[PDB]
């Protein structure tokens, strides 16, 4: 049923108004036809009636309903990008004197927000190894307010044991807000809310948009946490533009066909890399032997196309340029979840800089690949010519 | 020269690329053609080179340059709406233990952010009368970090004596960040940065967009404050979409012709209202006798079209509906700065609720009008039929 | 009925705005029918503003159409992907093999080229008339004349027709002619074409209606007589415009009054200064006394836009042309006009003679066409004066 | 040269992407010339991908054009505001009074109506041929035949032409005919029309290329022989598409492979189930053995899309039609197709007979046209089965 759900999510007649897709209603001012109507809108301003463009128009309401259907949420809060969704969802639940506990494989800008912004506000952050499972209880404090997960991890791809973590957290600090950056799974390949997580956050920028051309963050909330996240992010003025909301809704339509290709291609590339003379290790959650692969197999319903691998060699600057500068099909850029395949290098000392209170376990240059929609054998051919440049 | 500046601001060839207007470059991923190029982009990521869509594309850079030219700034920071610009510009400069001092006529969501969000983060806020001038020194504390102005004030339209306030603040707390919500002036009718203000904030949603169909906040900074505001708002993921940046740039083009009509019409309406049997008081900065009109005349180069007036009567609910429900040309909606004229009522007890540490001085129903681009005599006719419904 | 109030409200019915101030943007090809009964009703009303199929329009197009009918006083508004398509397709909609088309020799060049290169091979002939022919247009009418095509002011040279004289004269000889006008310069609104007994008023909405040089679109506002035939025959040619452009055209209407008043005030001040300037031979501005057809403009228009031309005393050689045009600071060279910025183009007398069929030109200096935008008028005059000093 | 890699990269030259992954969106009418020399160079290259005037395109259009030339193997790509405009205007670009047009009687109805209602009054005649005529097309050729217009598979009834036989036969009699095909169903890519000696491959990019039912646009990819004439004559009619739609069409290309593979796999599974169903008389799916021209599809196409039809054993009366169509849960009624969602439409045999000129129909039950979208195929089959139970 995921394919049927994606096609239809949010496409109620009150939003589509005779069209297949939702209307695009651009607005700040929304007009009240009478004092009575304005009183009704005001009462329902956070309940999907037209009130003011900062709260949404019909376009936003459509995306919101779609995201709640897909991720099994009580509400969906919108932001101008994923980093805004992370920073503001955390902010929405903290106060001076709180502790935040975050996986050390969190997205770097997520870590930065905590280390550079929260620290000045009387909020301390500490870190954990993504494979800690039930042993996370050692890191919990009486003042732990947020436990922030990201599975798989940024760059290095470690999958958490979310069931174990959640049961441990609920046993010790049941008031904690458990959040996950669920971007890799595009919210649909891991049903975070069904595992007891309070908030599922995505850079909708990535697979939901699908084409590398719009930025948008989403936070789907359970009933417990929706009101606080919604109202407190509203107080920070968080919203996304109507057109971007429309394009996000539109990305959902092809999300199933895209994610099946990303899975099929990326796993075939991971398998080929794993057997290559020049590769030390492959980090792909769907690949047997990868860190937390067992948790991927048990808890996810698919894979996307982002993964990494580690070269046997630590490339020097000359070698790095010869490798990365001469790809035919892979491009160097940040982000991912688009239709085109991307490549970035990360030296071991770079990654060690962004694993606080943890330790690196590789020594070669780490390559992160986003496997897009191009013919997989063409991509493999491009990677092999790559290896020949650095043998 | 303002008209020539508006027409040309930001329209460098590197952004327009053969067209009259800037290109619309939609992107998250921005591609690096080599390792050397990526190192160059990285070094210049906050200096107008293409790096990642969260920092901007050519479209954003164009708007940024335009806003810096118009408002005489070192940099322009972008946000998803005005309320986001206010909340995040304040957040960018505070830490636990700070004091914020804000005019009691600040926009209500500005006050709310301080009372509901900052309070939990160890930051206290207090308030001042907008006409306080040099006497503001009584409100300054050793830990005052931000002095937040809004001139004219929201709803009630009081104009500050900005020179007096700034000299007083610099004499007592020279480290304070002085910010102003300069939306009414559309940043161009009051050159805030030239008066020693550190940050000029706008709901670009209002007159810069001009058509009530896009939401966007801007903060133009002096050289002292730009880096901190830019980097700290980036850490909160603040940005606006490319298309909205384009539409903002595009609004600037007609801003002079619009604002001259808004001034001409709104002042003629204010003059007519001032002489009407049913009106107690008119609050329009351009109208002699209005609170701080002298400061308007000395410090501004024009007026926009938003003002208010107070009825002799405090309308009951029946009367409120008869009045507001039967307008032909005025519409009820929030926001303003568009092409169409708007009307809202505010009872005295409502306004008293949002003037902290201050006192109301009127007793009749307050009407706020946005005077748009319609024939002024048609608007006056609509207001007079209005008066006849409540005599 | 005051233009400014009309511009602000035109098309913004609740059924199209749906709670916002502007019309919604409804992007669609497919439009869904909830039942066979609904499908049947939509089919009947497919040319009557019911949702049927995106080629016929969505709510966004219907909004613009209503606005254009209101503003120009028409029974309907047909939409096209640019102004040239509106012209070409509006003429095509009414002709058949064996017809003749009578067109002002001041017509936009692409309109002339459509007649001479397309219509000719379809058995349709074209001839041309001087824009100041007036009542004497009777001399050019044939038994097979189907269309009389006006453009006032003229392209480039700005001659204003005596429309009342032309129209009364055509109707006295060929009452059932389709009279059309390319009314782009007046933005449909400074000259109410349909009130003068013209059947079809065509614009390049590309120009003033959009107002920012960033969208292309053509409109044809038609009387009740001609609406069905234009609409249906244009539809058979697949003519439509995208919903987003329709929205931006509706949105342009909102500032069209404040923009046109600035373009008039500035362009007339420029024109008056140019008339006095010793390097200028003549100024062609409808609003400036002495211009061809000024007295007709005075009588028949309720305002001016910002496009006009002037003729230099010199015929510039190539080196002087370059030195003049290449070094402007505020004026830019580009085609189109009707935007917020000022443009400049040169035309040599021999270039204009080549697009003035069956007629002669009336100047021998280099002609400069100006679009006066929204910049400070004294800055623009300073840029023009610096230009003069480069070709003394 | 693998389709998937081509789709991802087509048109994304650095000069159009300017640092991003997708082409920039350059909205413009005016395009600025920095000097007289630049203006002169832009003028020369105005049909060669230099910025000249928005009616000719911006960088965004040039990107799409390059992508379409690459994908269909053409020398150029002409753009139009919808598919119907592409058809109408591509035919117009090549005809003149006295010509004859030979068109498949399975042609999209609007294409037939253009010929019968527009072309007829311009001295151009049209006749029609059965889509399975093959080599016997020679029987319909006249000395004045200028165009032979193919559509394969056929609209609604889905008959596949033997294109190699038709084309060899036309060239043996009228070598200088312009042969065109409406190649919308194959999305330009499952049938490489230009490799079969067809001159012009036309699509309603509206359908599969856009892929989301929210933009309208037509394309005509032309060989070197025919490109200039199509381009220039289409331009004289003002044909263009907006930059934003061009961008969304380029963007549609990126997922066209993954979408078409799902539409094929799902629609064939549906077709196979329908063939077996006791309330179904026949299935018209190019990929299903037994369908008209299947063996030609097998030989000539590299895949299928998701549009096909089937004929019920019953001719539904009006009450049964309603009960059937009105109560679907996943299929929607709407025109167009090629999007992500599934659509259903009914056509009675007498309705199809009326749009099958110079030929007869081959069925007597109600015909149902299906577009199979991206929904779960077993959900769609369950909705169809519930439909069958409503008309047993």
């Amino acid at each position: 049923k995921l394919d049927t759900q994606l096609v239809n999510a949010g496409r109620s007649k009150k939003y589509t108004l005779g069209a297949v897709n939702s209307v695009i209603q651009r607005a700040s001012s929304l007009v009240f036809d009478s004092v009575e109507a304005k009183k009704h809108a005001t009462r329902n301003r956070a309940n999907g009636e037209l009130f003011y463009g900062r709260r949404g128009t019909l376009t936003h309401f459509s995306l919101q309903q779609a995201m709640c259907e897909l991720e099994g949420g009580a509400g969906c809060v919108l932001f101008p990008c994923g980093a805004a969704a992370v920073a503001n969802s955390i902010l929405a639940f903290i106060e001076q004197g709180d502790h935040v506990l975050m996986t050390n494989t969190a997205y770097e800008s997520s870590q930065d927000f905590c280390s550079k912004i929260l620290s000045k506000l009387g909020v301390t952050t500490s870190w954990f190894d993504p494979l800690i499972g039930a042993d996370i209880v050692k890191h919990l404090q009486p003042n732990t307010k947020i436990v922030f997960l990201e599975s798989p991890g940024s760059i290095t791809m470690e999958v958490h044991d979310v069931p174990a973590i959640v049961a441990a957290v609920r046993s010790v600090v049941p008031d904690a807000i458990i959040m996950i950056d669920n971007t890799w799974a595009a919210g649909v390949l891991f049903k975070a809310l069904d595992f007891g997580i309070d908030v599922s956050i995505q850079a909708a920028t990535k697979y939901l948009v699908g084409h590398s051309d719009a930025m948008i963050g989403t936070a789907v909330c359970n009933a417990r946490c929706w009101e606080q996240l919604r109202e407190n992010a509203y107080l920070m003025g968080q919203m996304v533009d109507a057109d971007t909301a429309y394009i996000t809704s539109r990305g959902l339509r092809t999300l199933g066909v895209r994610l099946r290709q990303h899975h099929e291609s990326s796993l075939k590339v991971a398998e080929w890399l794993a057997e290559h003379p020049q590769v030390a290790r492959v980090n792909h959650p769907a690949l047997p032997g990868s860190k937390g692969h067992e948790f991927w197999k048990r808890d996810f319903t698919g894979s996307s196309g982002l993964f990494s691998f580690v070269l046997k060699k630590k490339l020097n600057n000359e070698e790095l340029a010869n490798y990365l500068d001469n790809f035919s099909l892979f491009s160097m850029a940040y982000s991912w979840g688009g239709y085109e395949s991307l490549i970035l290098a990360n030296q071991p000392e770079h990654i060690a800089a962004i694993r606080p209170q943890g330790e690196i376990d590789f020594s070669g240059t780490l390559i992160r690949l986003h496997i897009g929609l191009e013919d997989v054998d063409d991509l493999i051919a491009d990677l092999d010519a790559g290896f020949a440049r650095i043998v």
